[PDB]
């Protein structure tokens, strides 16, 4: 092709491609490594990306996200059910097949969860060939490691429609382990554990490699447990600050909310890197400017418990595995989550002190790992 590797996530995906011996995570036409796996409708035109979620704001109810939730399920699933009851935008009933029905140029339309997938993986399709100067055709997409066979089919199908030929589906945390070159033979069996903190969900997985081989030894987790809801604990300490400092409640303006969330997506990343935050919103409700901060402490705080809870997951999984802490040969992070420090003192300590595979910006992980197995694939 060269055939390029595409994570795409709940929230976030990522292309890259793999030359010359070395994996390439390319950059969108904003300059951003990963893209918000957005798709907007309006009067006028469809977005996609980071057009679609600069926009979710004003156009909720016809921007949509989440299809990899709906991705190769029935309208009736219960989980399919549960999740409606919190997406702005509406899921009808096909012949028992969800879709999402939104309003463009004046007239209801609807799509299946393969057709707003496939109008992302468009765009990393784009994305790599405005890099590579080529067109691109083949490619590796990935999907969680739970994922069944209807909906590993429909994600084939995103990528087809998008006018991919899928040389393979495979599940993202053999990609991430792939990254990290864990597949090459060194004798005997080794023990993995891939750590995934995205957007919305919550993985842990344990693999068994041996000769290039991969097992899925153990999975476990949480759908949803996200930087997404990171996120809302800031937005509801600030909501509460407004409201101190100003005596009024922006929690009805779902605008006013949407920036704030924005904003407060912006700081937790640089929490990660520093141990304070500004945040200077200008016009958040009524005309009043919203100047403040925060730091690494106070958002530790306000998610202590969230962040504590993971080593559940991680418990269920070795216990499932059947394998104590220490038989554990790797510790691989994944996800744009893990990048934050206090998650990585919490998995270290866990571990007894066990070095952390963090090398690889962790919410590109998967999509390094596609990049090298559609290379080798090709
Ligand atoms: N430096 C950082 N510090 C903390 N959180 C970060 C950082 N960079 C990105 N994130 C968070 O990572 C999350 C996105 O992760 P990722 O790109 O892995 O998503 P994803 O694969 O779509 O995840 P999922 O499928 O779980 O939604 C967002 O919540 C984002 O705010
Ligand atoms: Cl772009
Ligand atoms: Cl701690
Ligand atoms: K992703
Ligand atoms: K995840
Ligand atoms: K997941
Ligand atoms: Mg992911």
């Amino acid at each position: 092709g060269p055939a390029v590797g595409i994570d795409l996530g709940t929230t976030y995906s990522c292309v890259g491609v793999f030359q010359h011996g070395k994996v390439e995570i390319i950059a969108n036409d904003q300059g951003n490594r990963t893209t918000p796996s957005y798709v907007a409708f309006t009067d006028t035109e469809r977005l996609i990306g980071d057009a679609a979620k600069n926009q979710v704001a004003m156009n909720p109810t016809n921007t949509v996200f989440d299809a990899a939730r709906l991705i190769g399920r029935r309208f009736d699933d219960a989980v399919v059910q549960s999740d409606m009851k919190h997406w702005p935008f509406m899921v009808v009933n096909d012949a028992g097949r969800p879709k999402v029905q939104v309003e463009y140029k004046g007239e209801t339309k609807s799509f299946y969860p393969e057709e707003v997938s496939s109008m992302v993986l468009t765009k990393m399709k784009e994305i790599a060939e405005a890099y590579l100067g080529k067109t691109v055709t083949n490619a590796v997409v990935t999907v969680p490691a739970y994922f069944n066979d209807s909906q590993r089919q429909a994600t084939k199908d995103a990528g087809t429609i998008a006018g991919l030929n899928v040389l393979r589906i495979i599940n993202e945390p053999t990609a991430a382990a792939i990254a990290y070159g864990l597949d090459k033979k060194v004798g005997a069996e080794r023990n993995v554990l891939i750590f995934d903190l995205g957007g919305g969900t919550f993985d842990v997985s344990i693999l068994t490699i041996e000769d290039g081989i991969f097992e899925v030894k153990s999975t476990a987790g949480d759908t949803h447990l996200g930087g997404e809801d990171f996120d809302n604990r800031m937005v509801n300490h600030f909501i509460a600050e407004f409201k101190r400092k100003h005596k009024k409640d922006i929690s009805e303006n779902k605008r006013a909310v949407r920036r704030l969330r924005t904003a407060c997506e912006r700081a937790k990343r640089t929490l990660s890197s520093s141990t304070q935050a500004s945040i200077e919103i200008d016009s958040l409700y009524e005309g009043i400017d919203f100047y403040t901060s925060i730091t690494r402490a106070r958002f530790e705080e306000l998610n202590a418990d969230l962040f504590r809870g993971t080593l559940d997951p991680v418990e269920k999984a070795l216990r499932d595995a059947k394998l104590d802490k220490s038989q554990i040969h790797d510790i691989v992070l994944v996800g744009g989550s893990t990048r934050i420090p206090k998650i990585q003192k919490l998995l270290q300590d866990f571990f007894n002190g066990k070095e952390l595979n963090k090398s690889i910006n962790p919410d590109e992980a998967v999509a390094y790992g596609a990049a090298v197995q559609a290379a080798i694939l090709s």
